[PDB]
């Protein structure tokens, strides 16, 4: 575990906390990237607005 929590596939355990991993997306989107419920932009997809 990561400090009492399980990190999602979008996160990495750094210093005992789940944080979003670095973001590298090639798609170009009118409203930018979609965030999951932790705020992370993984997998890369265009946001609905």
């Amino acid at each position: 575990t990561c400090g009492g929590e399980t990190c999602s596939a979008a996160q990495v355990c750094l210093k005992g906390k789940c944080v979003c991993n670095e973001v590298h997306c090639r798609i170009r989107c009118k409203y930018g990237l979609k965030k999951d419920e932790n705020g992370c932009e993984y997998p890369c997809s265009c946001a609905k607005a």
